[PDB]
């Protein structure tokens, strides 16, 4: 099934944009990644940068999960994203978000060998 690594990908990275370009992002990327499959996720971020740079956020700031956990990595550099928000329209299976497109650092939880990201934490 999918890896954890795999499916951070899916879910997180767009490396072929470098930034949203118009409102209907979000709604289209949503859809297209699977994200709306069983229900609608209220929330997702997209990161517009190379995998191998998402990548080396592991081995950057260590910092503690919102959770508590303590194997969170805050990016050095602020990253180009996208926040995409369900709106009040939304219903499932015509799932609806709103696009936000910002510059932040990124807070990613990382596991394995290689370490990799497996979960989005925050940006911030």
């Amino acid at each position: 099934k999918e890896t954890a690594a795999a499916k951070f990908e899916r879910q997180h990275m767009d490396s072929s944009t470098s930034a949203a370009s118009s409102s209907n992002y979000c709604n289209q990327m949503m859809k297209s990644r699977n994200l709306t499959k069983d229900r609608c996720k209220p929330v997702n971020t997209f990161v517009h940068e190379s995998l191998a740079d998402v990548q080396a956020v592991c081995s950057q700031k260590n910092v503690a999960c919102k959770n508590g956990q303590t194997n969170c990595y805050q990016s050095y550099s602020t990253m180009s994203i996208t926040d995409c928000r369900e709106t009040g329209s939304s219903k499932y299976p015509n799932c609806a978000y709103k696009t936000t497109q910002a510059n932040k650092h990124i807070i990613v939880a990382c596991e394995g060998n290689p370490y990799v990201p497996v979960h989005f934490d925050a940006s911030v």
